[PDB]
């Protein structure tokens, strides 16, 4: 509710800032009563393709938001996460309009909901369109929570059996990928509060304890305990982070 | 092998057509309406490569030409499908690579640009090479010599340069670079041999062998040659062991 | 600018005959223009075009910027020369202009930079993020980047708000000149004249990279790096001194 | 409106099986909707979409109008019935909705009309002219048109600012309900309930066409025309009286 | 009358390719890259009928099917090309109808919908019929029986209804309606016979003959049958004379 | 006259920009961002003529060339704007023709193809002629000689052939055909003179004068010459009168 009024606020100012984009700001933000509508609009535009047009995607997204409204809530926490944690982002509207990490994340939620409902064929279709379109490959069966930030995002991979809990922050090229040719648990369970830096690779079914910090470039083959800074290739513990939840700080 | 894979695709397609009404016509357009795999492949390549400069319809003419002129490309692709199905535990269907997976699409798009480059049609090969980079996030120079039964899982970020070779039964992941060194033309890209796995975010630079059955770890930056049946790793790459199978491409043991 | 522009035009006439399907393309992009500045606005308009801002409208903006700061066109000619010599895969002055996303993203950065100078932030941000989606090269408009630069392959490059890249630098796929902290202010690398950075480096925070250094592939560089030094490893220690004065020219 | 909608849905299920290439089309346009109003907003959004206003954005506008004046949806159901009976080429309640530019233009008029009532003139005009280009039907939003209307073929229809068309009218290609003068004010026909107008009529100025008349094909009608009369000729004199009460229903 | 016409198209195309650089690739794509007329026609129809619902690539498959199944359609179209070139003094080239003239395109699109309707593929035939109305402003019901050597010059506004017939060597202009009467199915559309011209803005309603070689006046509204070798005209249509040539379609003497 | 019309367009545009938020950026893109009418015209023609074969950006280069080479086109178009505003009681704004009216667009697209044809760029002129037919339902051969202050109101169905002439201050409606006869090249299209109105669905065939100030009625099929200051009509066309004004184009009686 409060986040949505700032978006609308910022939008009125931007509409005056840049005439070329007035109608854009009006179409994406100002014409909607609430965030859920701005989200279906944005997802429809960003996922649209000849095979499924915006208008048809929007029907699907609205279905999912009608059926599990906490998605909209999740996304509002995802907006707040970016605004504080990204010093490049000074506005509640920037993620919603412009940031592929945020878009991919919300597109994941739709495919997740679809997969919950056993609508696998669609979930997979979208998963892969999102890869091509936003350069983020998240399997719909992954369990991701609220207040997440995929900053820059180009190159993120997250596989079938992964979990990401609330208040996590991830960067470009991070892979929460698997090992083996065999189905079953083989993807990381990343716990509440973790930061992962650019170009980490975290493979197999391994915990990353509640509050840990995976350094940039790190390749993490073994479990990593809470409140620990892992790093190196492959990853040994070089540290303990400077805050309880290093996701909020981005050291 | 190409007849049986094609009937499973068609089989799966009939079921999916019923699974998801919104996409019936999609499944029909991409898979069910075709007599064979080669047709489904030209369809898919035409749609995925299409651009105002060369529309699907025009790309398809080119792809069909190449498949008419070197039908083993269709064969190669059927081995690429089988490779993914077994090696990817996320992929439980012969149709998933064909419909959805940019690694598979980029790979087949490479084969077209390769054929073009063999025919001296360089301008086109380059055009496509770079469109495929933009469209699928895979940058493969057409002059590279890549074989059958290959898997570019996830694929975002793969680079493979002018003088590289990849032999049959190789498996590669996101961000792998088979890139070169120097400002000078000539051999300067890896020759990756039959059976290798390369993990996420490797960088393998210059003209260096990677022996038949080796395993390049994730994150690894590989400046010197790597012998057969060896597990390289680290930045830069030293040998930390020997892999757990003959051909670690088939297993995907990233440990 | 005039020397090459004639080579581009030359190469174009030959290519027009090489490949009939693309004659009209070569004519539209290169042969129909009196100078490089026009070929650049054409190419940027086509490559940045979107339903929200069509080629025709983007071109008006690019032409404005080139009218207002013509040294952009100059910068881009040095960017073309840089690629031709340093890329042994590229044997033609026209290849970067037509085909190479690194080159396109780089020039698109210059437009967003100019826009940001003029306080047209809303637009600069819009373009920054379209370029991320379209070319997989995220760059912040506020970064200060110079002439004779090469982003070879490019997929995955990130460069953040407070970065500097000086003249005669060469960067590869997945390089991140990214930041640290949740706070605004200087937090991105200042990469100096002559540096090469190899594939998949990650250079984080406000740190110098001295005039002529060489960052190895895969390297994660958390501390300052002195001139004429070869850093490497994860994290990065000095393993030597490069083989040329300015290792950007050699690769 | 309920019964017509179930036939559409019925026909759609059969067609979905008839033609695999168009399954997803039939599903997208007809089968996935609970009611006619939704199928109408869908169709109008797709057909009016343009880079300036995308389907998604048009749909929001159409849904607004249908929320604000639901009798539009009703009007359109009568327009569907009209075509099915009066067009011997049309054997299905779904054909107008999917395929017939006359029907589309007519419903697009209703949206621009509603917009113009709300003083949203700039939009109404924008759409009026997009519809001209897209469907070759130029209807000014300020015209007052009613239910059970059929614009069969439609290419070339013009209908001007001050025209009225009442319920149960039928019009063909190239018909112009156009005006005269350089001056604003009443200058367009008031066509009354039951009229047929044939191909390539031109009916100019502020003139009645009485309740049940029949304007022949090719006719150029400069003077008023009384009820239950067959006009014709260039210019139009009365050559008779039609064979039915309401010649719109017959198309003699 | 094919094959010689096709070499002139190709000839003209080579010259035009040099005339106009902006359109080289267009001339190459539509004409020069094809071995025969049938291919240029499927190309042309695919591009011109393409829509998000059915893309060029998909339409082309359908057109090729029809041309494989009833090759005389290609023949018919070559006679339609010849017809325009002689009868249109604005058209000095065998390629102009194929590239540019909506009458010619709509005509050939009719042939596809006709073939479809013969095969009982009504839903598609109707879809195309109406897309052609929107795209080319020509509304021809697929069930109409139209023959070779026809010219729809200008074409904007032509309507031709379910039960109409047009025989070989007919010429029709903008706004002509070969439309019907009644609310009832059955024969109710004109049977226009070999050699007729119809001028701009005629309206010919109901099941009525127009004899072999007649000439319909422009603006004419024709409610009764019209005998061979007769010039009808007026609103409604009475006979004002006899035309100046045997087959007034070939001349276009509109007086 | 071209300065003052252009300031009204710009004026109207700001008001409309506030009227309708969905279209602000449209009004800004088409009208407000341009220094003069010539730029707004190249913009509009580029967007409206754009196609996969020739994109807006490429068409605009061509239109700008023509306007640089024969600036009186822009002038012609300003007279075409004024013509519509007065003569169309449905049009109360100098900007309506420019944004929205296919008659106006087709007319200006004709001017480009005409210029191209004068320069011997026939292949392009023909390409555009026919795209305009498909896109705007107006079929005007580039070789026709058409003048300023013209109004194609509604326009759907207009045809105008190779050897036709339309002089200044003419007004034409939907379905009008200035078409020809014969299979033979040479003069065979009407020479319509200054001041004529032609009503809906006229058909005027062969090489015949229509004198300076005449009025062709709606539906009329005109096979013989028609003298100045005369009201023709009927099928075929005989003289039923004399019009109520000197130049019946300005009145639309």
């Amino acid at each position: 509710d409060i986040v949505w009024n700032n978006i609308k606020a910022e939008a009125r100012a931007l509409a005056d800032c840049e005439p070329m984009l007035a109608s854009f700001y009006h179409a994406t933000l100002l014409k909607h009563e609430n965030l859920g509508s701005a989200l279906s609009y944005m997802l429809a535009n960003k996922l649209a393709s000849p095979i499924m047009p915006a208008i048809a995607i929007r029907e699907v997204v609205e279905e999912a938001y009608a059926a599990d409204p906490e998605m909209i809530a999740s996304a509002a926490c995802d907006i707040q996460a970016v605004r504080t944690r990204d010093p490049a982002v000074d506005k509640y509207s920037t993620p919603l309009l412009y940031l592929k990490g945020f878009h991919a994340l919300q597109a994941y939620r739709i495919g997740h909901w679809l997969w919950t409902q056993g609508r696998r064929a669609l979930a997979i279709f979208l998963q892969n369109q999102v890869s091509v379109s936003f350069q983020v490959d998240i399997h719909p069966a992954a369990k991701i929570g609220r207040g997440i930030m995929l900053d820059h995002a180009t190159g993120i991979v997250v596989g079938e059996t992964a979990v990401i809990e609330d208040d996590v922050s991830i960067l470009q090229s991070v892979t929460l990928g698997g090992t083996g040719k065999t189905s079953g648990d083989r993807h990381p369970k990343i716990r509440e509060g973790v930061m992962i830096g650019a170009g980490a690779k975290i493979l197999g079914n391994i915990e990353v304890g509640r509050g840990a910090k995976i350094g940039a470039g790190s390749v993490v083959l073994q479990p990593v305990p809470p409140h620990t800074t892992a790093a190196g290739v492959p990853a040994r513990i070089v540290g303990k982070p400077e805050s309880d939840k290093p996701a909020m700080d981005m050291d």
